[PDB]
């Protein structure tokens, strides 16, 4: 099955952009990477950097995740990210988000050797 790290990459990577280019960003997004398949993922963010940038947050500054986990990094800088979040019409299959951008610090939780990113947990 799919590798924690995969799904990380899968769900919140975007290195093939800079930034959000339009309003649809986020509806195109995340029908293709497969978010709204199943059901409406209701938040999701992407990363708009390079992976080795995302993966090196794991060295970064430790921070307990959300949920209490003790293996979350926030990064030093600030990254271009685009936050998705179902807007108010959204309604499986037809799922519906609204795109911001935004320049802010992310944390991930990470595991494994290679110590890598497995969850996205907030921008900050």
């Amino acid at each position: 099955k799919e590798t924690a790290a995969a799904k990380f990459e899968r769900q919140h990577m975007d290195s093939s952009t800079s930034a959000a280019s339009s309003s649809n960003y986020c509806n195109q997004m995340m029908k293709s990477r497969n978010l709204t398949k199943d059901r409406c993922k209701p938040v999701n963010t992407f990363v708009h950097e390079s992976l080795a940038d995302v993966q090196a947050v794991c060295s970064q500054k430790n921070v307990a995740c959300k949920n209490g986990q003790t293996n979350c990094y926030q990064s030093y800088s600030t990254m271009s990210i685009t936050d998705c979040r179902e807007t108010g019409s959204s309604k499986y299959p037809n799922c519906a988000y609204k795109t911001t951008q935004a320049n802010k610090h992310i944390i991930v939780a990470c595991e494994g050797n290679p110590y890598v990113p497995v969850h996205f947990d907030a921008s900050v």
